[PDB]
């Protein structure tokens, strides 16, 4: 009934935010392992849900164009001012990525080379709940599969928003919905495997042990180290997952997730080995050590630099 807008099709309905290609490349940010809720339905047109609404996003060399689908039986209008603010905060556009790129570059030549080809990789400020349960799905997984699991989980447990072409859009579930006695069984049906148990258990744990989603808000203002430790008490959440959530949803720019990719990057590209470890390969200690290494080199926005390299290590 209703269709995925392009900018050519329905230019009336779009609005714009002044934003150079160099501060944000949508195609590098939206499907490079931060959010799993965005897809390029038509070329250069990214559609996804954001806080119980659907958006299509596209950009020129100096403009970010965006349009909103309210969902309900609505008078299709342009994005409001508040909705444009919501998108501004989402891309943390107050932060100048140009100055961060040069600041990291001045101590790190490897970064300088990569950053040539990979500009406009910045961090989304994601909802905590959505980031938590998406990253619980990330264990022993690739982006594409995580994307699939998260989509079905939202269709199965989350409120229906709107349909566009053959795609139905659902909001992220509340904790209560994931915590119930049939939730693990349903989630296995949806292909999550062992992650089904961690999803239900962490949903149940945040409700009963931590008092629901205001807890995640507390962790947003809590210092990084405290947030990381508290996340790590949850079923299915270790250092990597906890660091991804810290970086991506709890405003801890210094959080450096250490997975197989950044372990490999460190060794291959930086010649780093664990010093204070005698054991040669990965471990909790060595991984924590590697995180410290990157903070020391890049500074309090080490997490963001790390995202530039992670994103670049996907594209051959
Ligand atoms: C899905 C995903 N896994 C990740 N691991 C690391 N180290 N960095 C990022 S940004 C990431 N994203
Ligand atoms: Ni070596």
């Amino acid at each position: 009934h209703m269709r995925h807008r392009t900018l050519s099709s329905s230019p009336a309905l779009w609005a714009s935010i002044p934003c150079p290609r160099s501060e944000l490349r949508l195609d590098l940010v939206l499907a490079s392992g931060q959010s799993f809720r965005w897809k390029e339905q038509s070329p250069a047109h990214w559609s996804g849900v954001l806080a119980d609404q659907v958006w299509t996003l596209t950009q020129t060399e100096d403009q970010l164009y965006c349009t909103v689908y309210r969902g309900d039986d609505s008078q299709v209008s342009r994005p409001t001012l508040e909705e444009l603010e919501t998108l501004h905060k989402y891309f943390q556009l107050d932060v100048s990525l140009a100055q961060l790129y040069s600041h990291w570059a001045s101590v790190d030549s490897h970064f300088q080379r990569v950053a040539q080809k990979f500009q406009g990789v910045r961090l989304l400020r994601q909802d905590p709940t959505e980031c938590l349960f998406s990253f619980i799905c990330s264990s022993n997984n690739n982006i594409a599969r995580i994307t699939g699991m998260v989509e079905r989980l939202c269709q199965a447990f989350g409120p229906r928003l709107i349909q566009l072409d053959d795609v139905t859009y659902h909001g992220f579930p509340n904790l209560h919905a994931l915590a119930g006695p049939e939730a693990e069984t349903h989630l296995r049906k949806l292909g999550l495997g062992y992650r089904a148990r961690y999803v239900r258990a962490s949903a149940k744990a945040i409700l009963e042990e931590q008092g629901g989603p205001a807890w995640l808000q507390q962790l947003r203002v809590a210092p990084y180290e405290e947030a990381h430790k508290a996340l790590c008490t949850l079923p299915g959440v270790g250092a990597k997952v906890a660091d991804c959530i810290c970086l991506m949803a709890l405003d801890k720019p210094q959080a450096v997730p250490v997975d197989v990719h950044v372990w490999q990057i460190a060794h291959r590209d930086y010649g780093w080995h664990p010093k204070t470890s005698q054991a040669k390969g990965p471990s909790p200690l060595a991984n924590k050590e590697l995180g410290n290494f990157f903070r020391n080199l890049w500074g309090p926005y080490a997490g963001w630099a790390q995202a530039v390299l992670f994103s670049a290590d996907l594209r051959q």
